[PDB]
Order: C-alpha cells, then sequence, then structure tokens
C-alpha cells in the first residue's frame, strides 16, 4: 500500500514470503538478494525500513548494517534483522550504534514482523 520496505534476502523463497507478508500488513516492498544490491537500491528511493538477512553471499548482514549507519542519509533508516542465526547474531554484535530495532528468527513470526516494523519505523521517526 504505502510505506515501502527494502527486503534484503539471499533466499528467493523467503524474499517472496516477506514481499507477500508485508503486503498483507500494508507495506509495499522491493526484493534484493545481496548487500551490494541493497546499498545501490536504498539510495534510489525513499524506504520506511529494511529487513536484513544475516547470512548474505558477498558481505554479511552486520557489515551491511554498519555501512548503512556510517552514511548520513541512511543513519536513521529503521532496520529489522530477519535471519536464521538472529539470536546469536544479536548476542554477538548488537549495539546502540548499530541501531537494529529487532532481531527476528526464522521461521518468521508474521505478527511480530509487522508489529516490529511499525515499532521500528515510529521509534526512528
Amino acid at each position: 500500500p504505502r510505506p515501502r520496505i527494502l527486503i534484503c534476502e539471499d533466499d528467493p523463497d523467503i524474499a517472496r514470503l516477506l514481499n507477500l507478508m508485508l503486503e498483507k500488513g500494508g507495506f509495499d516492498s522491493d526484493m534484493v538478494h545481496s548487500a551490494a544490491q541493497a546499498l545501490e537500491q536504498v539510495a534510489r528511493r525513499p524506504y520506511a525500513a529494511m529487513t536484513v538477512d544475516l547470512n548474505l553471499p558477498d558481505q554479511d548482514g552486520v557489515s551491511l548494517i554498519r555501512a548503512l549507519r556510517r552514511d548520513s542519509r541512511t543513519r536513521d533508516l529503521a532496520i529489522v534483522v530477519v535471519s536464521a542465526n538472529a539470536r546469536e547474531g544479536e548476542l554477538e554484535f548488537n549495539s546502540q550504534p548499530l541501531a537494529v530495532s529487532t532481531w527476528l528468527e526464522k521461521p518468521i513470526d508474521e505478527n511480530l514482523l509487522i508489529l516490529s516494523l511499525h515499532r521500528a519505523i515510529d521509534n526512528m521517526a
């Protein structure tokens, strides 16, 4: 519908699942499959938030998030991690500078996903 989410996910099936779940929750979204694509695409247009897979091919998810926080135009972009090793990733790298609103595991809790994005967007705003 309106607020647009940038989905960065390595797995085609999961990228499409997120695209479809987000639509049910009132969100438009774009799917990309790598950190490089995410960096390029995030600048091409306004995004309310990004979902990040920790296990990416090129650069891993935390590397992508760090890069985004070091750029003024994406320092306030709400980010939600959706990954298989989300919990251990959070325990190891989470920090205020990283500013990741929520770390979600797979299988994905749809309700928590939509709730978390709404929360993340409003808190960053």
